[PDB]
DNA sequence: TGCAGGCGCGCCTGCA
DNA sequence: TGCAGGCGCGCCTGCA
DNA sequence: TGCAGGCGCGCCTGCA
DNA sequence: TGCAGGCGCGCCTGCA
């Protein structure tokens, strides 16, 4: 637990280049999801419920796989794993999904599943 | 123009081992200065008003002119530079003292200035 | 309708 | 094949 | 000589 | 007092 005036002091904090780069990821996300029913609500279940089970949270796969977020390209389910769960996440290769998930990134579908809680940290073979 | 619902998928945001780290480090600097009788007040002055002049805010030099927090060694007003003007900083090379600073780090007293507004950054010389 | 500017997927290339 | 980075057209948006 | 990194004793604090 | 845990400066070492 920390003092009022260090929270203060935090909030006077520089964001680096990778947190700022981070905030134009979920923005990017956001206007994705906003056209699609419930999606945002499902989202924001996942990462404020996480022992509870949550729905398929999609957006349309790339021929190549990878996403564009301002002039940066990734493997989306890595990136937003890496911003809601896990910031030191290598690659893809320490993923795998969980039985429940209907889309994910390997199943090579018209969607990917992007809920973080829809994936599980492992050891790279 | 930020969404109230990014602002709140935001707050879910892990923040990574760097920023954790500079959490220690701002954490280990006000115990410091809660010492000092309007250290505090100084500094978050000098934070607050960037175009205003503000007094020096300093903490006592160690023989070797390191500060270690949590595992991880550094000069001191290269850590506060780094933590609330420039992320990017890679060494004291980068940074010259103003006129104002008393206590700058280069002049060897024993106290040192962490004002991060009492610093300029430079180009760092070519060797 | 003329004139701009911002974004990213698709395409290409280059190591290993 | 896996993995990465550079480039630009097409798409979208906003004025007067 | 500049620049790092690793180790532990001394110091401080917090329960009972 | 007894007992424990967290933190960092000082000390040591090793390059180029
Ligand atoms: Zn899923
Ligand atoms: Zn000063």
């Amino acid at each position: 637990f920390t003092s009022p005036a260090v929270k203060r002091l935090l909030g006077w904090k520089q964001g680096d280049e990778e947190e700022k780069w981070a905030e134009k990821a979920v923005d990017a996300l956001v206007k994705k999801l906003k056209k699609k029913k419930g999606a945002m609500e499902e989202l924001e279940k996942a990462l404020s419920s996480p022992g509870q089970p949550s729905k398929c949270v999609t957006i349309p796969r790339s021929l190549d796989g990878r996403l564009q977020v301002s002039h940066r390209k990734g493997l989306p389910h890595v990136i937003y794993c890496r911003v809601w769960r896990w910031p030191d996440l290598q690659s893809h290769h320490e993923l795998k999904p969980l039985d429940i998930c209907e889309f994910p990134f390997g199943s090579k579908q018209k969607e990917v599943c992007i809920n973080p809680y829809h994936y599980k940290r492992v050891e790279s073979p």
